[PDB]
């Protein structure tokens, strides 16, 4: 089998994309961030306290004719930017662009913080990252990738995400027309649960590349580029009066600069993201300080390959036996 579904950007920004995704029977269509740095499948539910539900759609167990619960099961996460999420958990059939699971687990979020509330255009996530770091408990749950994977013509998803501009997750298929030249793959850790490599280096706009192993994590729910201090310094450093604000939280610069390129190796080949790809706007409206998209790591313990790398690449995250992460330019 296979299934491919379009991926669209939340805002102007491409601060996160949402994916339509079927739950229960008779369907209820949900739109989820598919985050490949997460394991959980949570939603927006009529189990949610009412109110930290502000215009999401629900999820409705008892409306649903295959739903069950999964008795004694809950469920706890937080995430990177501090927000979380709990509840219980019902087991149900869930499908994506086509692909149907049976059995699904389908964690019915009870709370929400309130990031969540005040983004009422994501219903709930889909955990793309290996199912180790799933958090129901008592027993733990695979991922809606690791159910269908048996059944997928090849162990396989992509992500194609728009810059500005609707994109597609595909399961079980790489679409040859999708991507320019050869995909380039390299090697996965799965120890601490994400799909883990290490980039052979960057450039600065025009500059020579640099050659230094970077280790970090392809992570379609960050929006963010975050690679070490020095890297970073060296990037904004070609930006005239980029600055990083603490009271900002990271690089500004002046909305009226053109921003330099940034290229990330992925063995011996690059992957070359665009100036405008690293502009996140005006730090607040109005603003003539606006926020980068490349920022320091230093604080979070880990380098993230976030949307805006992973946008301008056509990205494999292959789930054979041993796992590997194939980059391709488009």
């Amino acid at each position: 089998s296979t299934g491919s579904a379009t991926t669209t950007p939340i805002d102007s920004l491409d601060d996160a994309y949402i994916t339509p995704v079927q739950i229960g029977t008779p369907a209820q269509t949900l739109n989820l961030d598919f985050d490949t740095g997460s394991s959980d499948l949570w939603v927006f539910s009529s189990e949610t306290t009412a109110s930290e539900v502000d215009g999401q759609t629900i999820y409705t167990p008892s409306k649903s004719t295959t739903a069950k619960l999964l008795s004694g099961a809950t469920w706890s996460i937080s995430y990177g930017d501090g927000s979380s999420s709990s509840g219980d958990v019902y087991t149900d059939t869930v499908s994506v662009g086509g692909l149907t699971v049976t059995g699904q687990a389908v964690e019915s979020a009870k709370k929400v913080s309130s990031s969540f509330t005040e983004d009422s255009t994501i219903d709930g996530l889909l955990g793309l990252a290996f199912s180790t770091l799933n958090t129901v408990s008592p027993t733990q749950q695979k991922t809606f990738f690791d159910n269908a994977k048996a059944s997928l013509d090849s162990p396989v998803f992509t992500a194609d995400l728009g810059y500005h501009a609707p994109g597609t997750y595909n399961f079980g298929f790489i679409d040859t027309t999708a991507y320019t030249g050869s995909i380039t793959y390299t090697a996965v850790s799965t120890k601490q649960g994400f799909w883990e490599w290490t980039s052979t280096g960057y450039a600065v706009g025009s500059g020579t590349f640099k050659s230094t192993s970077i280790d970090g994590i392809a992570d379609t729910g960050t929006t963010l580029l975050y690679l070490p201090a020095t890297v970073v310094s060296a990037y904004w450093a070609q930006v005239s009066g980029a600055k990083s604000s603490s009271s900002v939280g990271g690089y500004v610069f002046p909305c009226s600069a053109t921003l330099p390129s940034f290229t990330f190796g992925v063995g011996s080949a690059r992957i070359v993201i665009p100036g405008d790809y690293i502009d996140f706007g005006p730090i607040s409206t109005g603003s003539s300080s606006c926020f980068g998209g490349i920022q320091s790591s230093a604080g979070i313990g880990i380098n993230i390959f976030g949307d805006v790398a992973l946008k301008a690449a056509f990205v494999v995250f292959n789930g054979a036996t041993t796992p590997t992460l194939g980059f391709a330019s488009k």
